[PDB]
């Protein structure tokens, strides 16, 4: 993980915040390369992945609720299958699955990112985002640069 020469200067693609309920979900996701969001979240991610048609990346910026930091970045690697076993995740009723590839696995404090605001979310700091909040590409570049470079 954690490449030294990640290209954060995106000219294509879409980027979303993922708010994880538990660090347990992060460990599971890293180990099995899958993720699951809420129904609404899964649908929003599915549409974005399919839209791209493989001609650009869908990035996911992960942060555990209440942690006050981001914990990594993954790329979405499949459409979602809604037809799955329940109880794979910390919210045990959740069904659905898509593949992810983890790129960054590292903790980056919200203090480093909080000055980036999302004009599509009433100009709120990116660090106050809810699950599956999409990020304007020009702001996503700034976040990816900080996460890549943070020591």
């Amino acid at each position: 993980y954690n490449p030294k020469d990640f290209d954060w200067n995106l000219k294509h693609g879409r980027v979303f915040i993922i708010k994880s309920y538990s660090e347990d979900d992060i460990h599971r996701s890293i180990k099995y390369n899958i993720w699951c969001s809420t129904e609404h979240g899964n649908k929003r991610l599915d549409a974005a992945y399919r839209s791209m048609n493989g001609k650009g990346p869908v990035y996911l910026l992960f942060s555990v609720n209440g942690s006050g930091h981001f914990c990594g970045v993954a790329e979405m690697k499949s459409a979602v299958d809604y037809n799955t076993c329940a109880g794979v995740w910390s919210q045990d009723k959740w069904k659905g699955r898509f593949d992810v590839r983890w790129i960054f696995v590292k903790d980056v404090p919200n203090s480093q990112l909080r000055h980036i605001r999302l004009e599509n979310n009433e100009n709120k700091p990116v660090t106050n985002s809810r699950d599956t909040q999409e990020v304007p590409l020009e702001k996503a570049k700034q976040v990816l640069k900080i996460i890549a470079s943070y020591k």
